[PDB]
């Protein structure tokens, strides 16, 4: 035999500690973020859709820590039909946390370099099709881990030796390997195209794309490289005494901790490192908790063209385009300022489609796209005097989530002096 009842009375406490920071910056952070998307705001691009899955799948996660630490607690409170029922969540929650966390890179992947991009009501078809492909993954991943024994976990009391292994492995290389060799492509692809565009953002974006690798890499790599020795110990190819085993179940309990606090890290790694997110999540805390909070040039600039006078009933088009080479604008929208009046958004295309027009234009004026120019014209028909204004044509920019494009301004007039 061989003995660990030392090694994990001395490991509980800290791993408690910790457990209760995973679960309390984790539980706030991910509501923020669902919170942020949904409150006084609708669902905007593709991006959005992902990252709210990515939220619910780490709310998921972080719901079964108080129950994990319950278990430690009192390590026979937890049942059988609990175990099996509280590790289920936990194996789907992390499979769909690592399917949606690559959905990310593939579809800015698809929409940066091939510049296809996905519509709202089509991404969020495909997040119910990761959700599946998550559950389907984990079957073989708690279905094992249904031991009500004194302590609940793989136990291969039975099984074969092998089964153990083909699991590791399939879990080395679906949850590590398979994830950190897409995004890294994914992102390194991307990197090399934006440092040599002509984004006035271009070197916060590859730092951002940056952060993601290393934070992935420094919080899960120590867990899988704890695995493949604990492999090679099943596969014989390396000796274990008992001290031996004793040394890698703490090794395995320490990183393995480690790894939980990715899911409180998702929220700072995607959302909360965009401006747009920012101000939008300042507003939110304003109401409640919070104070309101009271280069320019050379690079892209919006050209801006279809201006002019007409009478009321005319006529116009307005067109804008992107004077630089960028590969990171998502969106664009078209925004007027009447004198004595505030800046007010018209009509808001992306670039997968999804339009939004305001109350007092829709139904008259229809926004159109063109992805591979980055232009977008804004069709106007049936003018009233009240549209007398100076139309500014606005871009967003994807990751960074910045829309500091602005053009230059046409000036519409409709309501003049006409003779019979």
């Amino acid at each position: 035999p061989c003995v660990f009842t030392d090694v994990l009375n001395q490991s509980k406490p800290v791993t408690l500690f910790l457990y209760g920071v995973v679960f309390l910056f984790g539980s706030i952070g991910n509501f923020l973020v669902i919170f942020t998307i949904t409150w006084r705001r609708r669902i905007q691009c593709s991006g959005d859709v992902y990252f709210i899955n990515l939220a619910a799948a780490d709310l998921l996660f972080v719901c079964t820590l108080p129950l994990w630490m319950q278990y430690l607690l009192d390590h026979n409170s937890l049942a059988s039909v609990p175990c099996t029922l509280l590790t289920a969540c936990f194996y789907v929650a992390m499979f769909a946390s690592l399917c949606f966390i690559t959905e990310i890179a593939l579809d800015r992947y698809y929409a940066i370099v091939y510049m296809r991009y996905r519509p709202v009501k089509q991404a969020c078809l495909f997040s119910i099709f990761w959700w599946i492909f998550a559950v389907i993954i984990a079957i073989p991943h708690f279905m094992v881990v249904t031991k009500k024994d004194n302590q609940c976990m793989t136990d291969y009391d039975y099984l074969e030796v092998s089964y153990p292994i083909i699991l590791n492995v399939e879990l080395m290389l679906g949850a590590f390997v398979i994830p950190l060799s897409v995004i890294s492509y994914c992102y390194y692809r991307i990197s090399r195209i934006v440092a040599v565009s002509q984004s006035r953002h271009k070197g916060r974006i590859v730092r951002v794309l940056i952060a993601v690798v290393l934070v992935f890499i420094i919080f899960w790599l120590p867990y899988h490289l704890t695995l493949f020795v604990d492999t090679l110990k099943l596969l014989k190819w390396i000796s274990s005494s008992c001290e031996f085993e004793r040394s890698l179940k703490r090794a395995l309990i320490l990183t393995e901790s480690l790894a939980f606090c990715h899911c409180c890290l998702n929220p700072l790694l995607y959302v909360f490192v965009g401006t747009k997110f920012r101000q939008e999540l300042h507003c939110l805390l304003a109401e409640f908790r919070l104070v309101p909070r009271g280069p320019r040039g050379s690079q892209v600039q919006l050209v801006e063209s279809g201006g002019g006078l007409v009478r009321p009933g005319g006529s116009l088009r307005l067109s804008c385009a992107a004077s630089g080479s960028i590969f990171t604008i998502y969106a664009m929208g078209w925004y007027r300022q009447a004198p004595g009046k505030q800046r007010e958004l018209v009509a808001r295309i992306t670039f997968g489609g999804d339009t939004n027009y305001a109350d007092s234009v829709k139904g008259r004026f229809t926004i159109s796209r063109d992805n591979a120019k980055n232009a977008v014209y804004l069709q106007m028909n049936s003018l009233k005097p009240e549209d007398t204004a100076v139309y500014y044509c606005n871009a967003e920019e994807t990751i960074v989530e910045e829309a500091d494009y602005w053009g230059q301004g046409t000036q519409v007039t409709v309501s003049s002096r006409l003779e019979v």
